[PDB]
């Protein structure tokens, strides 16, 4: 759908059987979700934002349903304030920026 | 323009005479630019992403030109890693998220 940006572009995601709300974030290369039990292995990764870096866990091949659209990609789990759906998932659901 | 998100959505800005590139960011409420000299007065405000809060200087009524589209809003000047054009400016240039 066409999302206007007057309010925060929050969407509902279904990941690992858990229902959560997440931000459609064009300034995020990677998607980082906090507080979800995700099974399997992980590699260390450190991602940077404004104010610095945080250490998260890189989980691969995780299925995500972002507003009823299916995608499989990389999900970082760790200390974020808000759940971020970054470009690595936004491309799969065919999300574009228009103006 | 229609921007696909396979590459970072970097766009040209003309702010207070200085030319710079800035990332169109749906996940940013505010706009923050690094390195520019800006006219006038400012209040303190601290803003925070993942990682932490940082101290920025907020100047209101700044004329910024985002890819030939002119807009006036609050620009925060502080040590950011990349320049961010947040939703407060994205709404004025008519930016919408589509899928
Ligand atoms: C992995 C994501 C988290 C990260 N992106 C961000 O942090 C981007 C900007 C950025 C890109 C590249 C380098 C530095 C900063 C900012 C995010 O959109 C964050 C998401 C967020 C919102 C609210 C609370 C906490 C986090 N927004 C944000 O920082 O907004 C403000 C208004 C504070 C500038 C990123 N993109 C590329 C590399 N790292």
């Amino acid at each position: 759908p066409q999302i206007t940006l007057w309010q925060r572009p929050l969407v509902t995601i279904k990941i690992g059987g858990q229902l959560k709300e997440a931000l459609l974030d064009t300034g995020a290369d990677d998607s980082v979700v906090a507080g979800i039990e995700l099974p399997g292995r992980w590699k260390p990764k450190m991602i940077g934002g404004i104010g610095g870096f945080i250490k998260v866990r890189q989980y691969d091949q995780i299925l995500i349903e972002i507003c009823g659209h299916k995608a499989i990609g990389t999900v970082l789990v760790g200390p974020t304030p808000v759940n971020i759906i970054g470009r690595n998932l936004l491309t799969q659901i065919g999300c574009t920026l228009n103006f």
